């Protein structure tokens, strides 16, 4: 009834893939920041 906000189920039973200092890289050469 009342409005809600965001929060929808997300990665709940997956692992939960964890990124501390991790990096990803794309086709184009792209450079992190």
């Amino acid at each position: 009834g009342p409005r809600l906000r965001k929060g929808r189920m997300m990665d709940v039973k997956k692992c939960g893939i964890q990124d501390t200092n991790s990096k990803k890289q794309s086709d184009t050469h792209l450079e992190e920041t």
